[PDB]
DNA sequence: TTTTTTTTTTT
């Protein structure tokens, strides 16, 4: 019953940081500058601050918030008037609340509680608009009357219309007056949790939410989110008893998540070492053996290149890796390994995936009965990276789906009536087997790879990974032995903070070509193509898209340094890790 | 007609135990500190202690649980204040019922009776709410009033609506209120009749029950239950009756069972004896004369390794094997022991199963149109083994479906849309016949086999059956028929205590490898190395993972005798198996 | 009809 308005304008003006700068009153402060109408407030500073107040908050947030709002929205106005018919109402957002639950463990003691869920965001619908205050007209030749039907409460989930008029009391039909209606933004999202928490034989849940008002729009699917809210029954066909009185349960989100300077400094300090390529490239898969090159050429896809855009063209900026092997070469390892280091990656095989499903599909509505598009794994992963395992086993007919989307980054469909063009930079990554299973050298290239030559030529690398039994056995397996019994390597960069590099990398960094590596690119192109000519029977050839790549291949290299520009030292590694894939697939210089 | 409260409450305070330990005492301060809120009970139990009390409870279930119930809540608030305002209603199930029916022979005489199913479990819901006590609001300009509708009564099956608000006798409007609602959760199930029930040239049946409240997720589909609950009959449409006064049944489910300190005495008297290995292996499929390397190989696959986890990758833990051989060598029928013996297995046959259903199946959901997911026989065999017969007879473009859950444990599924991974790990146990139906000796080994070097090298161990005519014949002729004549071999574990030893066995140990089974383990992969180099034509490529099949099954060797390390016993038994299989498919050493 | 993944018969 105690006053906290007060307690919160004090702890608001009043608080202290670690890096003691009074940090809640700068996000006031932008708050009257830009007018984005939310507050977002830590659940541990608020604890730190007065327990009491954090506590008001989790049990009390159905009669708590329209009130701590409304005093920060006086606080707003004494800070600047020119806030006042600009915004009406002012959202308070509190995340970090200690009460979390997994989604397969919510039950029926949970319902009205504020808790948060963690999990994956799946679908997104358009938003909309929903009614929370309607006018009607009462339809009677006597009364031509106005009046907000529901009165000092807002209308509830499912739409009600009046029976009595309030302005004579009697029956009749009553007409909606949309011009005097007060509407909210409204969108729906389905939540699924994630595959750690899955029980085993059992498929995946799904969460039904609600995002209203700012919090629309605030993510994209494929994302990892975390949601607080109040959960609730919903109600789709109230009307219709038709038995059956069990509901589902949805969720109100009052605040999202989508997965901080103190990361800058510490990304800063891991440039500054003269060795950080050779550090990052050991922190690469860990547990795998060897393979010093591939892990070079992995590297390099995590970061890419820098992708142009011009008047008339643009110009891919991505890398694409292949990998042909025998069996029982850890290729997959790898690829599972870039699947978790990667920022935003997606994960497919080649039996298991569609042409439909790797690009776009038309799906029609059974109830509209109006096609409409579904994005693909390739559409879902633009700006990410797409890991294509087994793509040997894929059917050609299925395969040529993607020639397009790997070159030109696009999506082209002209089915049902629908002529579209969706955007799909995404790199690609891609593993498979020889013909035969394992390479034979006793036969040549043209029939081991078992490609054709067009998709072949969109890869700026390919590996061909033979296993030859030699002297490094003893090396090999005891290696593989103290992984078994736990023995870690050390000295490594870890997988979380090493996201949080690319990530950074791939944002703030454009490094520039120079003229000293034209040069070297350059001079290195020609002799490429006249080595070529000598063999016209390889399935490899040198097009103008290898020259590109060495610009790509060469720009990767500086930005993992957090270089501003190319330099005569990365091209010249640009030029010795290509010279390792022209000796594997067989060219010599 | 009298009261059992005060003899119910003394029975768990004076029962006696087997070693008279009072058995019950010390379940329910379990349940208090663990605020379980539900307790069970043994029917045998509460006969032996009074008859009275059991036939009650066996006849009078409707009128005397309740009773029990309060009597049970007092007795714990006495003995725990705290467990107020967490718990408001304690459940007590009751088990062993002797009233046990067939599902097929269920009649209207035992509608409304306590009795017992026991089938297999196929479908599950997700979990939902259902109201049990409603609040409402009337809608009338001068009521304004909110009430609880079911007066001193469960809401009913049906969602019923107030027609005359009792806090002022006028018919209106009335709007339900969710924050003043009461739920419990609901979760509906399908059970189906097992396979030995079903009368001849017949579909097995189904029945329909409910799991309310702590019941749920109890089970996950593919199991073996026993469920005790009341019957009852369905009403889903009464909206409109449409004649048809025939109804389905369905069971109110009061305890549910899947599928024991005694038990573990008697399993670890018998892993005290030193040659529980030997008398192991005699007890897998007794009835087959001979065969003794496929049975000690299957033993190995039964038990398994130790998957490992770490930050970065995990490794697979299971254990695959491969059986060629030809017709009527007794492949199916070792085959069908396993899936008797395996705490939990899947039968498949290569001709009677798909790409779709053997991993991961999309289907469109015909009453809204959307594509959803539907689990695999890998999926459904998580943690257990998967059985494949004939595999030979799979199609190739469909049979590298499974290449991935083989290695990786995973199923990637990019259709239509839907992009999703699966956990898929289980052992896989294959048999299949040679190119030409019997193995021919004059061509070679390639050839015979017929199948890719890719699949091969997935399996742990391969063995190659030839039914070659010998003087063994007679033993042979006299085994089988000995078989025929009823006689039993002895000496043998039987087949229920062999399912409780394994999976007992699979939860509680956990081999760690010693430094001398590594010496002996790393030595033996590089002379296989070596001796595979020297002749680069045989069919079968010693890779990396025929390394890690030697752990998997020096742990296995070590878990069979519920030992927590592996020693170098152990790795020679590892070495000597996998020297058979090499003789097998030719490769000398 | 139409696109899609699936099991199936039959164009
Ligand atoms: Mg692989
Ligand atoms: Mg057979
Ligand atoms: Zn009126
Ligand atoms: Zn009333």
């Amino acid at each position: 019953q105690i006053d906290y308005r007060d307690v919160f304008i004090e702890f608001l003006t009043t608080f202290k940081g670690n890096n003691n700068q009074n940090k809640y009153i700068e996000r006031i402060n932008e708050l009257v500058a830009y007018r984005k109408k939310s507050l977002i407030i830590e659940f541990s500073d608020v604890l730190s601050f007065n327990e009491n107040l954090a506590y008001e908050i989790i049990n009390n947030t159905k009669i708590i918030l329209p009130i701590l709002e409304g005093a920060l929205y006086d606080h707003i106005l004494q800070l600047d008037p020119t806030y006042q018919r600009d915004i009406e109402k002012v959202h308070v957002r509190i995340v970090g609340i200690p009460r979390v639950i997994e989604l397969r463990k919510i039950r029926s003691t949970d319902i009205g509680k504020l808790i948060t869920i963690d999990g994956i965001l799946v679908k997104v619908t358009p938003v909309k608009e929903r009614i929370y205050k309607a006018t009607y007209k009462h339809i009677h030749p006597d009364c031509m009357q106005e009046f907000e039907w529901p009165e000092d409460e807002e209308m509830p989930e499912v739409l009600e219309m009046p029976t009595i008029c309030p302005k004579c009391g009697k029956p009749g039909q009553f007409r909606l007056i949309p011009e005097k209606t007060k509407l909210i933004d409204w969108q729906k999202a389905v939540i699924q949790e994630r595959p750690e928490e899955v029980p085993s034989g059992q498929l995946p849940r799904q969460l039904e939410i609600i995002l209203e008002d700012d919090l629309v729009d605030s993510a994209r699917p494929g994302d990892r989110v975390k949601v607080t809210g109040i959960l609730d029954i919903k109600q789709d066909s109230p009307v219709k008893r038709g038995s059956r009185a069990v509901f589902d349960i949805y969720m109100k989100v009052s605040s999202i998540e989508v997965s901080s300077e103190e990361d800058e400094k510490k990304i800063k300090d891991l440039a500054k070492d003269p060795w950080i390529r050779d550090r990052i490239i050991s922190s690469i898969a860990p547990s795998i053996y060897g393979h010093w090159e591939l892990k070079e050429a992995l590297a390099l896809a995590l970061f890419g290149g820098v992708p142009k855009v011009l008047e008339d063209t643009r110009i891919r900026g991505d890398i694409h890796i292949l990998i042909i092997g025998d069996p029982g070469t850890a290729k997959s390892q790898m690829l599972q390994f870039i699947s978790r280091v990667a920022p935003r990656a997606v994960y497919t095989t080649g039996k298991g995936s569609t042409a439909a499903g790797l690009t776009a599909a038309v799906v029609r509505e059974k109830g509209t009965g109006e096609y409409y598009l579904e994005a693909g794994a390739l559409v879902l992963a633009d700006g990410g990276i797409a890991v294509i395992d087994e793509i040997d086993k894929m059917r050609d007919e299925d395969r040529v789906a993607i020639h397009e989307a790997m070159e030109q980054q696009t999506v082209s469909i002209a089915k049902a009536g629908i002529v579209a063009k969706l955007n799909a930079r995404a790199a690609v990554i891609a593993a498979g087997n020889p013909k035969f299973g394992r390479y034979i050298s006793e036969r040549p290239v043209s029939d081991n790879i078992n490609l054709p030559p067009t998709i072949l030529s969109r890869f700026d690398l390919i590996f061909i990974l033979k296993d030859q039994p030699g002297e490094q056995d003893r090396e090999l397996a005891n290696y593989i032995l103290d992984v078994h019994s736990g023995k870690s390597t050390k000295n490594i960069i870890d997988i979380d903070t090493l996201r949080k590099y690319i990530a950074y990398a791939r944002k703030y960094v454009t490094p520039k070509i120079t003229s000293e590596a034209k040069n070297l690119i350059t001079d290195f192109f020609v002799e490429m193509r006249k080595k070529s000519s000598e063999t016209p029977d390889s399935p490899i050839l040198i097009t103008p898209r290898q020259l590109e790549a060495l610009i790509r291949i060469s720009e990767a290299y500086a930005k993992m340094a957090l270089k501003a520009e190319v330099t005569r030292e990365d091209a010249e590694r640009a030029i010795n890790i290509m010279r390792l894939f022209l000796e594997s697939v067989g060219v010599d210089m």
